[PDB]
């Protein structure tokens, strides 16, 4: 199929990744770069994210979402439903509001797409309704993740897919933080792209830190597998 070719053709190898994010949450101002690299063949993504503003004002946690599914590993069977691969080079939007439970809410828009041979997310994240002492601004978060299946489904009105999800953030004492993810993806292009079968993709995420950085700091190493259409 010429069309999965032009896919392949951009996510075989190793490809580099940067991120930014512009933050503001409660008007607690902040800035995010990462880099790091993604290989789609195993569904691979490793990165790096530094706060180059000082500290971070809400928990690294929060943003792990926020922070590539164009890196997917979608199985041989499963080609003809990556809608992120089939957007690219020109790339696709990638609009959320995430509710966090008896707390506030992140609405974030992104851009995702080549710039050359770098695949750049490119973030803005405004937080409000925010608790100052809450499990968040309070910064009562464990860091560390749990893994997930995303199910995505078709936007065929918006040419695009919709996206649903909760996260459940382990907290300090032991119970759990839910944040309700609601997600919008549209291509930036005019060109075709592959609308989805109802699937799923599989993350598993870990958190570790560096041990020779001293500023405010991620390090964040994602699996993620598509299934759900045998």
């Amino acid at each position: 199929d010429p069309m999965v070719s032009k896919g392949e053709e951009l996510f075989t190898g190793v490809v580099p990744i940067l991120v930014e994010l512009d933050g503001d949450v409660n008007g607690h101002k902040f800035s995010v770069s990462g880099e790091g690299e993604g290989d789609a063949t195993y569904g691979k993504l490793t990165l790096k994210f530094i706060c180059t503003t000082g500290k971070l004002p809400v928990p690294w946690p929060t943003l792990v979402t926020t922070f590539l599914m164009c890196f997917a590993r979608y199985p041989d069977h499963m080609k003809q439903h990556d809608f992120f691969k089939s957007a690219m080079p020109e790339g696709y939007v990638q609009e959320r509001t995430i509710f966090f439970k008896d707390d506030g809410n992140y609405k974030t828009r992104a851009e995702v797409k080549f710039e050359g041979d770098t695949l750049v997310n490119r973030i803005e994240l405004k937080g409000i309704d925010f608790k100052e002492d809450g499990n968040i601004l309070g910064h009562k978060l464990e860091y560390n993740y749990n893994s997930h299946n995303v199910y995505i489904m078709a936007d065929k009105q918006k040419n695009g897919i919709k996206v649903n999800f909760k996260i459940r953030h382990n907290i300090e004492d032991g119970s759990v933080q839910l944040a309700d993810h609601y997600q919008q993806n549209t291509p930036i292009g005019d060109g075709p792209v592959l609308l989805p079968d109802n699937h799923y993709l599989s993350y598993q995420s870990a958190l570790s830190k560096d041990p020779n950085e001293k500023r405010d700091h991620m390090v964040l190493l994602e699996f993620v597998t598509a299934a759900g259409i045998t």
